[PDB]
């Protein structure tokens, strides 16, 4: 069985075409993808920087959102790869993130903990916003966008924890 | 740098607020909570007192039941956490589930498993109707949900297959 | 505690029925099972006969194909397990598959790539036409097939990129 | 050999017996199962809704705890089944377990500690109480009493140790 | 280079490995069926029993199962090895005659019966087949040898669950 | 230093002797030993001849037994060496134990059930017997007893529950 | 249900598994009864062995124990598989010739010169029977090698201790 | 909720206390943990500086010694801790221990079996004297104690062995 | 005790000053650091982004690579940490680096065993620039860049063997 | 003591072991020479091999690398269980006639065809003295049974990266 | 082949010397065997008897300390041995180690990561100062003393952060 | 992205040169890297030929050597190759090792001990020879051999000490 066997069956990636995401659904993951490879770099700048009371809770806590942000990347972009599309997470485009900032200076914890928090809820608001449309074109898509929203928000729980009192 | 830094920038808990989930989103997945509870309280009151046939199979089951159970109360429950919301499994809140009871006896081993379907379903039945006003505000936490359900009715089918004959074609 | 206890308390899988799935949703999950089968024992004769450039990347992959179709047969046959249904994935049925076929000859690595990924496109294409319906009526069913589809496209993705240049841009 | 042969040999359960405890044996045991179990379930409540400074240590902690509860209780209610008794640990049976309660609120991390370590040393007091007349029907029970004892003694140090000064 | 190694004489053509006859080829494919079959009518029955002692009944027909997977890919793969072209897609498994469980719900016991007739029909093919592939590739039967033992140990194990002290 | 220099600071065996249970110790250790080595024994003769019912699940349990009985005579024997003493559990020395056996022949499995319950309380009894005194002059010993006691009296209620009806409360 | 799979013929009864000879048989109770001589001697030893290199022989000692314990649970089992009824109640055990350690406190040397006795003798049994084994049933033998290449390496390790160069 | 909360509840440390400790029960506890800190550093000296024949074995049996002194010190300092007590092994307060020394040389094996064993069955006779008042105390105690007590005597014999020949029956 | 108890004695980070890097030296492991970050941040896009021949080995190669990149960024970070400098690796910062971009588009394998080879060797080249400063200030940190230098070397060595033909002797 | 166990003939004196010939110790020292030059050659290929598909290539040259040090190192040891005195220092290896793929860089293409080679030349040394081996020590043989399927197997998923289909 | 064939070959321990150190070299890794050592003892020590903010995370880090200290004077035990030294890490020997000490008393947590950091610091004092001579002689046995150095410096860093403010 | 928009930019093998080693360097690598594959073929050699007392112990560390010889074989090679050398490992070059030889017969353990300690000391020497250039053209292929001097170094002691007695001090 040769190529052109193959191609007389039919049985190519030519005349067999899967699933083709619409320009939308990309870019909705792009989206993603910017700020979940954003929010691992800050993590670690973070993870590094961190000086005051509580530093090992932190400092481990920091390298498990790391994880699961580099993770979640790596799903994103593939999924794109899957459907179609071409991600970019390069240092330069990821740098038009709008997530936040934890400086180049070194970071008190219970400041570190207010700061990451808004990363994290902010990389959320985008998966929130990007959402819908994505959903309604390709469930699957979705579902692998509702993993990456509940581990982000457990661990947005658990980092803010740190700094709450009682309601 | 220092907090007073991070507050001028607004990167807060108070100045960037998390999706905080409706009374109703909360009350629905304390429910689901409070049953999963009772559901593995159930498990191993049923896994020590098992009398009787095929007791082996059951005793372990009884424990990937009770497994599963503990993990998805811890994801419930944390779940409402993330949202807002404020867990309570404490043994007299839980005991307010009315999924069933076991009893506190020895227990044949072909009534536990009659019994205990009915406690899983009955959890099930909890998530099937909290299920789409929680999807329909929080798509993500009836993910969670779906993974509960596919687990504890598959766990409902391997259990109760100890007492089926093939059905009526 | 006997049978009889059990019984009139009304704890039982005849008192207290779980989820029953409409004969579509069965039939629909069917057809997946059938296309998973297909998938992975037409995988397996690909494992075998392939011949020519980047031979062992590609036997490997197709063994993860191979495990995964495997696994998702499982979980989508005990799914309708689950649901009151009555999977079929003998030989015979599964060769009513229309995913397509790898020959029982050996074949050029390149010509496989090919073959491959159109085989496991086809089995995307079931799922994705049964799954509306099967969401409509069952949400958690269709979360496995989300599952399913994500692992299958990507694996699609990965094996068929050896035959691939750069897209015109 | 078939269940005629065995029985006019007579090796089974009915001609050779084994241990059976006293009733008040099983009824000491009863009341450790309820306390154990009444445990893990307010150390799982705590670790949900603890709030505030260094709350992944205690989180993680009283993760720990409940995992130590979790076990002996199967081994305590295991002990009862081998030695004749018939458990409970119903959640209306354990609601009436006098070790404490942490609340339905959200609960400062500081608070908590206090709360826990008075939870475990309430569960300990009954393990003590109902020792002696346990180890001098049953040495072996008494052992089982004995790692429980430790355990929960250890993990009551270090929980506490938190809000300490020295001395 | 390529032509380097022409030069020596160390290349797949100048140095040939052991070439299997058609028959020993023959002898492993009907093995390679029957234990396909075998797993597939294994995983179906996996899905489909009820009632009693079902939960040890579901994990040994997995076992069984995993069992026959892996050794369809050695049988599959020795094939190969000494230039056979093995056959297992669907068309051609569902020729198999170890036997077949039906697509309903089947009671334990009756599914005991039927599985045990099934890798016994499988023992048989690999019995029949044997001494020839012995006489031919005695490493051939080695791995033989090998499914015979696992095999059997299995219907002894399942069968177990219906048989009477003799 | 050389064994000269180790002599004449008295850093030996000779000089610094350990504990050396009574022969009244060593001989109740000797009697556990016995009786346990004879239970692993049993216990695969059964594991190995058991048909019936429930086939797996006991064929399972009496691998579980078998290897606690392994360990727990390997730890007997050593605690002896430990102590002074000089264990035997050569075949024609098990062999005068009299917890019991299974026969040469094939065993029903709920026969079998029975059998093994009243082996494991035998050798249980042997234990119980030799505690007291043994705990008195070497509570370490003692423990040792207790962990063995714990680990067999929960298998004897494990494989006894198959045969078990709730009892008349 | 267990009728319809009885008309189809499709039961232990209809479809009958390889069934060994009394002789088959015979030849494997004599190795499984030597077998678990073996690790019963082998555990005797591992506790009471005193003296020059203990630790070495004290491990070896129970390497041999799990090697003879697993092999003898293989050999009862294959004589499940087709039909014997495997014995090694401790009388039984007890009959077994392969030799014996005593019950004393053994020096080292002595103890590596018993063991390799005791292992020769085991394989002794097992080369003994291997041929009508092999005629019979050639999947049989195959375990038979196996138990053969662990228990001689067993032996070359074991006794090395003791050992001059020739 | 807050610590106000909790203080009028008395749900404390303060308010409920643990058991705590005679001074003499602690004194027993901190001879332990001194003798067995003592020796795992002598055990490590003698691991490094050990020649002669049968090498191997000892170099790795010592380390095994080491591993549970080490474990062994961390939990009787520990449970001391638990009961009220404050250990102290700092090196100048562990050097005070009587076990005996393995001198800063070069040691020949035998020399150092011989010495190691003597140091082990010190170690062991510190905790048989503190034993009987530890336990009429604080019998949990005393059951750490067992512990320690089975693993040193049971080294002490391997350890011993190397050394032995044949008892006179 | 307390912490007036250790101001007087003087134990602390304060009176007790580790080594301090000179800002050269922090400025050399700041280098290091951009471009290994750049790096792994490169070798996901192009992880992600490659199509045609030999794919999967350079999928799985990248991923090391990516790997080893950010595990040696960690540990030039922290070592800058460990010597008072406070490194930067946000991504505005790390796009200033100058080691190479694989571009944003589909890339074919051959041409992008090409490119990570020079991302490779420029980061390598950045270490053996600021190496000879480090190693006369601080050997310990030198000692680090030798690991950095050995593993970086041989995957620029094992991707580069794809493109590479049989050099002329 | 040694004498007590002397005075009842437990000893590797009274009681010897299977005692390979000169012929099977020879038969055995060949397949060692071959498998050790095979894993050394293996390991000169997995260092200097260069072009199309190297990580497939540089990967599986190192499992048969893994593959004849262990099975160099059973059969070394198969030898000293039977009484044979094994040699594979390095000037004995040297004198294997299986190939050499040379000092040099190699290409990919060229290397699978030397690889390939090199194995079967290993392979047939082991069939060669197959049948003399099982007609004296049906055990030794089923250790080259066991090689023979693993090198096969490994020569087959080599060589395929070169083939077309038939 | 017997000892006497060997002896005649040349091929003897005797024959054929390896690398033997120098008094010095010897009697510098000497130094750093009796700080590492005390490093452990001092570092259980603290494990033990910290109280107060924290505890966990100390207690823990303290463990991870301790446990590197120990293999680390493995390390430079046996690299003496293998260069011909003689080490001694007797508790009376090691009692004479000048890094500090944390006292017999319990220790507040704040303090006592001020206490470790600068015992670490002082260990870490002794490898540097021996370090130039040993490398001069020996780079392999310096190689080893980069590891420690590189592993305590981190670890220092980590302990010490807990008690610092941003700069 | 093709290969054309790959050499344009100059990211290719051929415009970023990595390191390349003098041919001293490789050389000098060349040397250990023979001595290395000397010492595991004549460890497996002696590791099946050993005959007589501590035989298990000798047995399993010269195993322990093998393995070590053949990783840090594959180590050096492969620095070669990194470094732009091509490593020669064939029996006929390895068999002009100067590190010694076991011979072809049964050897007597404690003849065993010397001769190998020999043979590594032999291929310490080659190391500790090669060094110093090569430390002063590359640090980092000279901490690989700092990495092989520390471990072979430390087996050699621990081989060795079997036949040592302590030093006349
Ligand atoms: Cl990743
Ligand atoms: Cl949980
Ligand atoms: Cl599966
Ligand atoms: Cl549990
Ligand atoms: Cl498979
Ligand atoms: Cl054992
Ligand atoms: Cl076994
Ligand atoms: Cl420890
Ligand atoms: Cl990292
Ligand atoms: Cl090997
Ligand atoms: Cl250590
Ligand atoms: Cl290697
Ligand atoms: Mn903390
Ligand atoms: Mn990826
Ligand atoms: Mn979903
Ligand atoms: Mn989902
Ligand atoms: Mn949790
Ligand atoms: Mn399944
Ligand atoms: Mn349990
Ligand atoms: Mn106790
Ligand atoms: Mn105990
Ligand atoms: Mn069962
Ligand atoms: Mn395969
Ligand atoms: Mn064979
Ligand atoms: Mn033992
Ligand atoms: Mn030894
Ligand atoms: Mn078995
Ligand atoms: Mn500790
Ligand atoms: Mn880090
Ligand atoms: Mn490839
Ligand atoms: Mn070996
Ligand atoms: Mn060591
Ligand atoms: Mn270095
Ligand atoms: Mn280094
Ligand atoms: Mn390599």
């Amino acid at each position: 069985t040769t190529i052109h066997d193959v191609q007389t069956t039919g049985l190519t990636q030519d005349a067999v075409t899967g699933f083709d995401a619409s320009s939308r659904l990309n870019a909705g993951l792009q989206e993603v993808l910017v700020d979940l490879t954003a929010l691992h770099l800050q993590g670690k700048q973070a993870h590094w920087n961190i000086v005051g009371e509580n530093w090992r809770d932190l400092h481990l806590q920091l390298d498990t959102l790391v994880e699961a942000a580099r993770g979640f990347s790596d799903d994103v972009a593939e999924r794109m790869r899957a459907v179609g599309g071409v991600p970019d997470a390069r240092p330069q485009t990821v740098a038009a993130s709008r997530i936040g900032d934890v400086g180049p200076d070194e970071i008190d914890t219970r400041a570190c903990v207010e700061a990451i928090v808004a990363l994290v809820r902010h990389t959320v608001d985008t998966i929130r916003r990007v959402h819908d449309p994505i959903d309604a074109e390709d469930p699957a898509s979705a579902d692998l966008l509702h993993a990456i929203t509940l581990e982000l928000e457990k661990q947005a729980w658990m980092i803010g924890s740190e700094n709450r009192s009682p309601r």
